[PDB]
């Protein structure tokens, strides 16, 4: 299942650093394996078909369990919104799922999982390029997996314009909130 932690030279080939972290004072730890659905899985900037990504990813699994006395929290964004293309492209978060405590979740949930902002598919706008869909794992205090701050609360994602007076990028977001950025995977939809 596990293809292993990328690496620092592939998290730059797409330019996820600088764009997504904004340096490689990253330390990932925890692998990540999502599959969509039975053959269409994210695998360190693999091209996928928006067809097959309309609904939470059926399977995911973490290599490791979060260390005693946290838990992971998992955000997938689209990083590109409106355009990979165009150079004002900012975070459009589509779920934040917290509390999690073990390895695997089936259609986006596991027993104790917290689920802090629904699953909303890609809905990307056709001819912005290839957006680095993106799933960033990281960890949270127990106590603490229920109060995130900084996070949107949007409309609909390209009908509605959205407000950026309050943006955080998940880099910031995890800043904000004393969280270890752990684990990371993507890939890009046009």
């Amino acid at each position: 299942y596990f293809q292993g932690i990328p690496t620092i030279s592939e998290l730059k080939k797409d330019r996820i650093i600088p764009h997504v972290f904004p340096n490689d004072k990253i330390d990932l730890n925890v692998d990540l394996f999502i599959s969509f659905k039975a053959g269409k899985e994210v695998n360190h900037g693999n091209v996928l078909d928006i067809a097959g990504t309309g609904s939470v990813p059926r399977n995911i699994k973490f290599s490791e369990e979060p260390p005693d006395g946290y838990c992971f929290v998992l955000f997938m964004v689209d990083p590109d919104y409106p355009s990979r293309l165009r150079p004002d492209g900012k975070e459009y978060i589509h779920w934040v799922v917290s509390g999690i405590k073990t390895k695997e979740l089936i259609k986006g949930t596991q027993k104790n999982c917290v689920t802090i902002l629904p699953y909303v598919g890609p809905s990307i706008k056709k001819g912005t390029g290839l957006h680095r869909i993106s799933f960033i794992i990281s960890l949270i205090k127990e106590e603490d997996k229920d109060n995130i701050t900084g996070l949107p609360h949007y409309g609909e994602k390209y009908i509605t314009r959205v407000k950026f007076n309050n943006y955080e990028s998940v880099h910031n977001i995890a800043q904000i909130n004393n969280m270890k950025i752990v684990g990371y995977n993507w890939c890009q939809i046009e």
